[PDB]
């Protein structure tokens, strides 16, 4: 049945009273969103099986009540997580920044690479993820069966800022999703102006300025009719900066000294952070308070403040891969420290850089005994015989044709020629 | 100014040195600056690359040979710079799989785009570029205590060129472009491997990959390394019967396809290595195996006609080692392959073996609970073990260049 | 309701028993296909669209009885090619070569540039008109009403001979797919072994080395459940040798004489190419007898031969760019070809070149004129002024912020931002 | 051997060349040496276009002044050489339309992944490079008969630099490398433009962005023109008050989203023009109206104070030059502009109206039927009328290399 304008704004309006929309506010209508979708609207099978994944993940499908995830580099990566266990893949704009972006450079974390960078990488993890499916599904391994991966993981990916304006982010979002993302986040820093020096750092931008980011990014989701989830990031844990005191909500963090640039010093720390966890909640699926330093107290309370306002709402958590855990931990702490953050309902959390520390710090390792000398006898030691070793956890890379799709390949071969 | 004459006559004049004895060129000076142009951009990452493996190849190396580890990001190859290493391979077989411009995991046969190799190699001389970068803005240079040099030279897998000759000439020339040192050519037609085995082409069609990859590096003006590969110790069909060189190892049987059976096995790529000798700097027997015996044979009789010729070794990543030798021959392995005149010798697959296995180590763990345990024990702690060592990237900021664009920052706003 | 493995295969099977499969041959079975799938096959919407649509125009939903193209190279001259009334898109891998390339280079015709480059132009060529479609539907313009314009034409594009083995062709099948083409072409000459001289020319493959590119483009094709047009191209009307004397069936054509490659010579012309045309047809959608020479006469030998036994079968047309139209036919003749090639049953008909010439050849009159003084004169003259007269024609261009998005985007931001 | 102090010096020395008159650097040449690590890779193209560039704005051009069309094809760019034009422009709205690297139709706010640009400017130095090779290869050189001096100077457009000034830093040093002679910056920010008006950013951080830009040009030792663009005559609203430099535009009345209106116009462009003089070679008044006297105003002013100051002017491809002026006027305008010191000047979409225009053209009247006819009216025809113009296409297989390309393969099979 052909389906009209008029039935295509009644069914938003209706898909917009389901659980999956429960206490979310779309300051525009249903009528504007279809309004900007065009005669045709491209079917993003990736997108919407991901979000509908992650979206029952968050809400007591996942194996431990939370979801945690290490950030991927690579296609390769992200389907050996898969291989292992891991129930979503995060997506960091650090490590894209850093060894996979579209610029072919390496770059520090300041939004300095071309914007279809990480829609590019979470495209290569789709496709690793379609291959491996297209391998198990091609020898008839089910689910339920031994051996069998649930390859298409759910992908929360790194949008920055947006890379400008609400336009730049209403593209980017709808770039994320055509590539596949389950999930994406924004934040509320201003990178381009991040201020160098001892009494420099990040700068945030109006609380008005950063929810306008947000619904831009839920307008693109909507037109495009994916129900992605949008993570709100807060910088203001750390950023003692202020491009504009334009938004009266953030007058009472003001404290009256300006840079020469112009920014507002403001007073940092767990309030300011409270202050943007709870604007953005209305417009966000979890709200993710950016922390340098793990500190379950002051977890407890951000938690504790939003859901004093929002009960309930999910809540995101970075776990540093440079803080020193041994040196300011104790091992227990250390080592129930993602169970702890999940009782206060930290639902998804994240080691941003472990991907990237995996990669670096292994390759190092192998290549510095191995050039040496007596190479042969470093990468058996290190790499073949561990990765024999690994066999009964599932890792089957050891067989490293048949990883890549050779056996699949194979098969089309043979189908084409006959027989 | 210089006129066609005097950029001919100059031409010429470099072929009379030491770097290109007993290469044969089967073309002129004046039909490589036929094709020049009036403006001929430089490759600085490539003349760089090419000088410097040849310095390597030539009593360089620390260990009397240059041994390697495929790297398949920009990173990987840095670290590698960072750990000691002092030339990089790059693997067609790990850019099908996790790194081509197709976005997609390909097994290997020359399945992806064209450009995905140059592609990668711009990333490792771009990675390389910013490390360096790093060093000299904070004083840094060569001899300063401290210094690196990163600049690797890089060797780089153009497969069997991505169709004919003209294919040959424009990706040789992509990877001259992108800054590789050197680069491999095989004689195997992937598109038709049969499912089987691999498929030769006759040994003139190999030739003429060899002759065009030269040609594309003198029109650049580049002395870029050139390796020929054989696959001939295990494939036993051909595509053509039409060289009269192959006629000995062809058996006379045809299969349905049209193709011809052939004896595969050492003398098949002894024939082929002895063929492609005067076209190429190095030339490679593809081994499966790790064979003393053979790698033993083979370069005997290539030195028999042509002494002294650099010889390259691929060691398989998939060869059960420690079942099938002792500790003592796989620790002096790649030594004695050195003993023998391999000069070049690499582990293909070493980076994508070693990213996804540890990827996977470490996630099996994580994704059963306590996971900042896991994550502290395989990778934190044992980064903080590696400082003494060189390892910089605890040090994860100043590492991926924050550093220096601060002072970029900084010299742009006074 | 989920559909399973099984169902697949049934609705695969059903699917092959329809109207648009009649006449058609595979080598392989719909249990083989699904095989292939994976789990999830994600949806290609503008190449299911676009197969469609090609499908309706090629009987008789066409406004002449035929279609007729011009070689795009840019989504914005498909996009004008669209308002100016042209019902389909010709993708040009000719064009392609010489100034749309993913290698940045200009080349001429012989398969030197990346394999992802006609697919990335299709993906242009689709976007434009998704932008288009998605001004006008923002502004409420509805089919049948004054100035709405069908942006979605179906495209036909250039796969060479898929750029090596079968694998090569199975895998630019899907890219062209998943791009959004709506049919595409393969040939049977190898360009890699285009020979050099005045005794050179044009290679072939043996005919069952061409068959089975077909079939390796049909199962990408039927992997993906895309119906899309596949149009099996000869060269054997210029082409004078041969790689392989492999396939008994091209043995009539082999004179004996080899070259130093070691290729076969053959008898180059109709009966050739006739030869191919009644080998491919059970294995495409269409048939096309690549001419240099623009002949009615062999056009309906060709037309004949093939009919005879494939009654009905859709045949497709090139008009060469570069023969000398007034010096060789009456104008009368010049202005009824494709109709009197319609006639013949070539319902695809197209310049291969169009759109390099229009865009070459109008960049050079501009400048040259410019260049020399007056400027301003001369842009006036040739570009503005003919442009305003065009208005009546529904030529929108000079009201040139509208054409490429500034008003959709303008709508964008005010629901953005509210008001 | 060439030491820190050795570079340092040599870079002082280059600033005291006729090139740097009255060019202002906030920075040191120790600056720029900390930045550019121990291996500065060459860029040709861009050093080649860059000298060629500024010896056409000093005495070179044939009409006293440059004349540009708005490019976005290498084959435009191309055709463009092939019939007489010195410079080629590239135009970011033309990009954002129909050559981007998201393969999309945008329109002109900044929409575009920010490797657009430069992806042209690359497309169209390989179209130069080709039509080089072609004509070398048949023994034509510079001096020859026939000769075309293909590599024309590119101009390219920056927008504001997509960002910060590490943005503007990065992608100045994107286009240099693409091989672009000249590089223009604008002061409005295209993110925030009002649903209204343009915004624009304060004096001081345009200037930043110039800064940025020349230290780009200057790490990487090329020459590269550098145009300031103010958008500050049609601009009315302002996103901080905080440079005092500012102060006389602004109303005091504030728009909801917190932006100072200002008084726009000619004046507002004059003070903008005179700020950006000492740090680009080039200034530019963005107008969407022709009009002489304006011109005449800016010029004035700019040149009370910076006596001789080259500046760039766009002509409008939207303004409707019939209605509102004389035949005459319209003949002449470019000359007059020259005389006011306006060297450079250019039709930003003259490409796109031009391609755009004939597709849809040549389309509307084949669809209708009676396709040759019209193909050989519009196209053919016209194109063998063009021959003694100097077109060549109509011989289309040697214009995209046919030729050449045969050369290569005759020489590789000997």
């Amino acid at each position: 049945m052909t389906i009209s304008r008029t039935q295509q704004i009644q069914q938003l309006e209706q898909e917009w009273t389901s659980p999956r929309w429960k206490n979310i506010t779309r300051p525009y209508s249903a009528e504007d969103v279809i309004k900007l979708r065009g005669s045709v609207n491209p079917e993003c099978t990736f997108a919407q099986n991901g979000a509908k994944k992650l979206w029952e993940l968050l809400h007591g499908g996942s194996r431990k009540g939370y979801i945690n995830c290490l950030g991927a580099l690579t296609g390769g990566q992200a389907l050996q997580q898969a291989k292992a266990g891991v129930e979503a893949i995060y997506m960091s704009g650090w490590q894209v920044a850093a060894d996979a972006n579209t610029a072919s450079s390496m770059y520090p974390d300041q939004s300095l690479y071309p914007v279809d960078s990480v829609p590019a990488v979470v495209k290569r993890i789709n496709n690793s993820f379609r291959r491996a499916d297209q391998i198990q599904w091609s020898n008839n391994i089910e689910p339920g069966s031994k051996g069998y991966t649930d390859y298409f993981l759910p992908i929360v990916a790194d949008a920055e800022a947006g890379f400008g304006g609400v336009l730049n982010a209403f593209e980017l979002m709808k770039a994320m999703i055509e590539a596949g993302a389950a999930g994406v986040h924004f934040e509320d820093q201003l990178a381009a102006v991040k201020k160098c020096g001892h009494m420099g750092g990040k700068v945030l931008v109006p609380t008005q300025e950063a929810i306008q980011k947000l619904v831009a990014a839920r307008l693109a989701a909507d037109v495009l009719g994916v129900p992605t989830l949008l993570i709100a990031r807060t910088d203001a844990d750390a950023a003692d900066l202020l491009t504009s005191d334009c938004d009266p909500y953030d007058r009472e963090f003001i404290t009256g000294d300006r840079t020469a640039e112009g920014f507002f010093r403001t007073r940092a720390g767990i309030e300011q952070a409270i202050s943007r966890g709870l604007a953005y909640a209305p417009y966000a699926d979890l709200v993710w308070c950016e922390t340098s330093t793990p500190d379950l107290a002051l977890a407890k309370r951000f938690a504790d403040a939003v859901h004093a306002q929002f009960p309930g709402k999910l809540l995101a958590y970075n776990c540093s891969p440079s803080f020193n855990w041994k040196k300011n931990l104790t091992d227990q702490q250390i080592a129930s420290f993602q169970d702890e953050l999940s009782a206060m309902g930290y639902k998804y959390q994240f080691i941003t850089l472990a991907g990237i520390h995996s990669m670096w710090f292994n390759m190092f390792d192998l290549a510095h005994a191995y050039a040496q000398g007596e190479g042969m006898k470093h990468y058996v030691e290190k790499v073949q015989q561990p990765e024999f070793a690994s066999v009964d956890r599932g890792y089957t890379f050891a067989s490293h044709q048949q990883e890549v799709g050779t056996g699949y390949f194979d098969k089309v071969t043979n189908i084409i020629q006959g027989g």
